[PDB]
């Protein structure tokens, strides 16, 4: 897989693939190359003409810095801003941030040199693993500086073939990549932006979209195991409560299948979760293709170098706080259906499906839902300002992105527990059969987890079914039975950006 | 203003007007009347043919006629279980009008005469007694509404808002109490109208304060003597979120390196605007939804269908997110208030008062703003994230959106005061900069503020000024002043027209 | 009816009584009078000798006599910056009395005459106008208090609670308005008395509902016909938390495997009790603290000292934790309510009603309880965890405990209703079990409940019963009924006497 | 480092040492042995006499054994990352201590095997998510002792086959008789062991917070006026007075400095209170049903397994510890602010080319901000998982974990303040501070050189954090501080509360 970046076409799903698919590689388009060199020409003219421009050849102090002191300034910037702490990002997430960094630079408004972008490109393709401590950003100078630090051959680096973090200098020699060198503005160009929040957010919303579909598969199985009626899927019901999500979820369920609230009101609950995920997906897709640099370089603009606030991460921060809340509800209602499966008076099945069955598995699901409620608190609602700097308002979206991933990770396990329990319900109902797509899912689950005869170590089954869900095999199985519109695919193509009806 | 309801055309702004504008009246369309009687014909046939249908003439087996009526009354009474302070007259009447609108869709099976009575009571000026706590998302609130319509419990009127005997109040409006036939009990109390009516007020107030936030910001921008550099349309063209671009255009209209609270304002106000716009869309759909159960479809394959449209997760979730979005407007505004009071940051006299030896100026007003932001952070916790299964039976998941709606209103109420404090402080900044002038629209806003709050010479009781400027903002006079200077698209008006509902491409 | 304040002996329960009991009056002790005049002598010397001391006659520069009086007035007026609904008369007057108590410690430098006028205003029945929002933790609220004492802004009286001109109200009461000398402005508005007065009500109500929670539980225990096995003192001897042991003993006194909401009740109520007891101790100290600045020490090495005793983090933190502790009482109670309504869990008629084919019983009452628990979870978020600083001042860290105090009261108010719903439901259970009888104290409670709420024969408006039983609980009649059956130590009375303050072992 | 457990004497600090100090070993007292065998005699008598008692021989001798195994296996339902070796072994030791009270009905042989496994260096595999408050975690512990699932060792921490690890360690797997299954997995030991680490770390960072504050106080050249004992005598909270005395010991006007005793104080008191709750909890009989050989009823069903007590305490610990970081971050802000510090902006001379500690403050602010989310009480929620019995749970598993996270975050914040304040001292040379603070400064300078030109600052932050956690900083100032202000009272177990009345 070789992806061509141009700063306009990147989707969260492609970025996720860039981080997680073996053999992923990036290149930049010819039009991106043209934009980058055009922007750099502006910078080179300002520096050569010894013209004073804040952010270009000024200090920290609107006076002109001498050339040699200007190179040293870039290095001091990268080093002093490498202030992050805690556990480093996983190799996949660190490399997602790297690729996203390159994509944003492709818009050609940072003033970066082409050769610096190439060294970033070459490092990615060679399999570099940046060392990015996950805590520090207030929304992403820190994370992006740690990225640039490794590209300077300083600090720590790893590789895909050897993920033990070691001397960055030796790793670059290992990969045959010459370290970057920094000219004017290159220091800021590399570390200004929302790429830590947005890369992590990209993974979150991708995983969220996929678990939203899978939640309906688990629900369908529970529906069958509990022997519920199809009455609540009547399209007349959802025609008169015509939210997009609710209608789409009901159609998805009808494809798979053609009571209690956790089943009967599922379209009315999954629906809004789906719409939140779809909305967040749109916000993030725009953000992955934004020029978050400062100051901005516009070679064809009335002003060639402009100071703005595009580095502020409130947009993806807010979106990720809401993603967590939306995804959380999928697990919340799922846990209740798990409760019905284990309850003998509710299921008309053997209790918990001298044996305890899936009793404690429901417990695990409830614990995950409970901790998700804490993670539902909006991190971006807080701002802590540095008084005598310029930064008097920040997004605090670093934690928004991380806890969004955690909530989805938790909900994935919850859905796995429901699906696992519901499949056992199907066993208990034999020789009864369910629908063709659901029988295929059941067989798929049974290929990694045998039916529950005697008690056994159940965390193994939970983890196996979770692996199964994350593999994509479950959705791939039911996919051809579902109408195209109900497959959650519309967000996979980049829409044209909003345009003012007046350019005033 | 006489509004004709038809269950398809109601917007949050019209509903807000129905509750808050003097002389508001409702009627229902001819097509709504037709739908209502058509649905009732289904119910009447079922009852007369003595056919067993769950939710129509069953029980808690077919219940005989003389007791089917008693069942309706028992339902209304036993479900009137709400506690706490009653809704304000305006909000109670908003819930009443919204109730009527939903019934106009013609899927509840309600009788026409009952709707007519709900209709007549509203127009006569009835004030329902609706305790604000109880719903898990809205049997309770809607039952209290129906209870008063039965002439039981408490009622008030617009002319006399002291809650008294409901029977005498109906006798005061010359209104005859409702009577309940089969299904009418459920038809009146099934739905999300408590959450959605309160939510309607919230999102309307939110939309208006979002616009006003940019006016306060513009004034602060002028008082702080900031550059227009960050409003360069090239900046927002390459970070092209709809909200960010629209906010920047709105600011360019009012004002035709700085701190982040000013420079990153389009990047912060923008997402707030988009959240508000999104919530507005969710709620507009919800105001025109058939949230009844069981549903009656006279032209359907099944005439009576059990579903889950009463579940309030949709408006509950939207209102939790509205609170978070609106909160940020106050959050960044408070920081700009901080800059205005800070002599190092403002290049103005400290706390916007000259002769600051004996005076404190707007020092403690900033304090009040900070306290409001701080408490908004607690209200930012999503209430709909919780569910307490009220039965090991069938009601095993609920939205808990009652508190989502109420705290959404509280956050917007708080943010309105914050924006008022910023605008008040920024206008004093303008005074301190005289004989300098600002733009034509901002000079008009300044004059408008000065007509309710004089400049700050010596110290005086400042909570009076804060409240006055807050009243000014809520009056609509401030936006009305700058409105003609702003491009139509940047006026936050697109949400005022009801879009056609989403339609499935496939027939599966 | 007459409490003598001395700045050392005030308990939350006495302060609550001062605000809520009819005919309450305050006086100050002789030792307090002596301390006040001694401290004022220090101030008068400083001013007379024209000596420069920050906070007494500075700005910063030594302020001349004429301007020094004007400075006090400007201070009070400009700091009256609070917004929102005013405190209830009882809470406003609690803040007033607490203000006087703190001044009795004699470290504020206040004049005696000023204290006397506050004192006379309280006894005459003044109702201060104190907007509940604004403090960051309490210049605003305390300034609004002083503003009314100046005869400015709004005031009310106990005989006429309509807020009107403060000047006319003081004339009505026969109280001459205060006048302000040096330091008197700061002396009146420095302190944590808004947070602490509201907190005093909260922890008092919390302590009383903690006891009542065990009474409701005991009734539920009987209605559900549970075993006494889990009350075995051996169980709690080996899990010997003070609260758990005390709760179990209280339950044994009223009742002289099972579900967790009953069986683990000592293990859950226990920690709630201990949190309440801990908070009570924190607040009792705080009610008797010198929160002034700068502090005046007539017998100290330094007579006038600048410190940070005005910072409200201590009561703010305590009230955030009170909310969490009280919340759990309602949380576990709601689960017992669920068991009462559940036919498979209770072995009683579903929703505690016979002939439930037309009746719903207490079904929706459980719903109301669940909604209250759910909203309490939002209020459980610690408000004091946030701080918003004013960058260029000296106030770079604040407690934000104003909202901590208010939401603490809200949580307890909610939990009171929950306990009422449980008790109401459990008493119906007792009816359903007749001719069976329960214990002597529980039969008395049942009779007491039946005197305000008849048994549930047919369905009726249930919010009336809920409110009546809530009124009953708050009246104190329920606890008074079982009180003589409970061992003294299990009556939650230890906190009612002021303990000697902690003393350092070392002189360092 | 051989600790003798008896179910009555364990403190959070000793338990922490048991998990983190090399060569730690446990034994049980003779009285504990006596109690265990006495309780087991009750259980043996019941099964021998074929008497029906719920929780002993309920739901034949043959299958009663199978029931125990099914119990352990089916309840091993936890997910996520496993506990660190130190925390897993803390849970193991705490498990043994609770069994020493002699009310579980466990066999002595089983305890000795747990005992032996610990001393041999076993590392249990305990997934950190699942408990609703701790059947899951305790079952995973027992699963490994059965030689099933995964295990590791201190010498080889790669999780592998539990059977082979026990062979490696020379430990024969446990066997389960009647009641032994429940005896091993009933309790609050996952919450309490994690909570023990949290409150220990909290107590130590509370002391260190005053050291950082003292240095900031010196770097900012503040007055000692706010430490006047008369101030705190008239606002006589225990914590506030103790903190002020601690500061006076180290030092013999902005709110973040002036109101520090009034803010650190309540944090200290919360930590001290939580410490007391947890100390009791470490020595509680959380079994069910309970066995009382000398009781009126020998086997009693109760609710001592309910973890609300430690859950609530840990939710409050997080809130209390959080505030230390909150006010510290504000002092960090003052250090970097040239208008507030009267020092070079961001503590760097020649700031035209250098940024100094600017972004380090940024890191501190981010940590405070995320701590605000963790301040939400996890124990405030309950999800009834049983339509009947288990209808209220504590949800204290996450309370314990996020408590550790908050303290971990605050440790870094304090490190950043101390690091910045020491640079302030450098900028003020040839000025000197007090003798104990000069020693702390020298100690910091031994792991982090002064800031001349810009360099990679996350290295310095991590080094100073390591320094704080090492105990060397407190050990340095310890002899200058009055005994009462050293936060040591909680280190000795107080006698348990006793009812006055016999009712």
């Amino acid at each position: 897989m070789r992806v061509i970046l141009d700063g306009c076409s990147l989707t969260p799903d492609v970025l996720y693939a860039l981080g997680y698919e073996k053999g992923a590689t990036i290149e930049i388009s010819d039009e991106a190359v043209a934009r980058i060199t055009a922007a750099r020409a502006v910078i080179d003219k300002i520096v050569n003409d010894r013209q004073t421009v804040y952010g270009i050849n000024t200090g920290f102090e609107s006076t002109i810095i001498p050339p040699h002191q200007l190179e040293e300034l870039q290095l001091n910037l990268i080093r002093s801003h490498s202030a992050c702490v805690g556990e480093p990002l996983t190799p996949e997430r660190a490399r997602m941030m790297l690729a996203l960094r390159v994509n944003v630079l492709c818009k050609g408004h940072s003033g970066i040199r082409l050769e610096t972008v190439q060294k970033y490109l070459k490092a990615f393709n060679a399999g570099v693993v940046p060392y990015i401590p996950e805590q520090g950003t207030v929304g992403d100078l820190g994370p992006l500086s740690h990225l640039a630090l490794g590209m300077l051959g300083e600090g720590l680096l790893a590789t895909l073939n050897n993920k033990k973090f070691r001397d960055a200098g030796s790793v670059l020699r290992e990969l045959g990549v010459e370290p970057i060198t920094l000219a004017a503005k290159e220091g800021l160009a590399l570390i200004n932006g929302t790429q830590f929040i947005s890369a992590l957010g990209a993974e979150a919303v991708v995983r969220a979209r996929k678990i939203a579909r899978l939640a309906d598969v688990a629900l369908a199985m529970s529906h069958e195991a509990l022997r519920a009626t199809n009455s609540t899927l009547n399209p007349d019901i959802h025609r008169v409560r015509p939210h997009k999500g609710q209608q789409l979820v009901a159609q998805r369920l009808r494809a798979l299948l053609h009571d209690a609230y956790s089943i009967r009101c599922a379209p009315q609950v999954h629906g809004i979760s789906n719409e939140v995920i779809e909305w967040v997906y749109g916000i993030l897709t725009t953000e992955l293709n934004c020029a978050t640099d400062n100051p901005l370089v516009f070679p064809d603009g009335v002003k060639k170098v402009v100071s703005g606030g595009n580095f502020h991460g409130e947009y993806p921060a807010k979106a990720l706080d809401m993603l967590a809340i939306g995804v959380h509800e999928l697990g919340n209602i799922s846990e209740r259906r798990i409760e019905r499966l284990n309850n003998p008076t509710l299921s008309r099945l053997p209790a918990f499906l001298l044996n305890s069955g899936f009793m404690i598995a429901h417990c695990t699901a409830a614990a995950l839902v409970s901790e998700n409620k804490v993670y539902c608190h909006p991190a971006s609602a807080d701002s802590i300002s540095t008084s005598a700097a310029q930064e008097d308002h920040v997004s605090m979206g670093g934690f928004s992105a991380r806890k969004a991933i955690k909530v989805v990770e938790n909900v994935e396990r919850i859905i796995a527990i429901e699906l696992l329990g519901a499949c056992q319900g199907i066993d208990l109902l034999r020789p009864l059969r369910t629908t063709e797509p659901m029988e295929k899912v059941w067989s798929l689950v049974r290929s990694v987890s045998p039916p529950w005869e005697e008690d056994r170590v159940i965390n193994t089954d939970i983890d196996n079914v979770t692996k199964l869900l994350r593999s994509g095999a479950v959705w791939k199985t039911v996919k051809p039975y579902v109408p195209e519109e109900a497959r959650f695919l519309g967000v996979l193509t980049v829409k044209k950006p909003f345009e003012l009806k007046s350019k005033m």
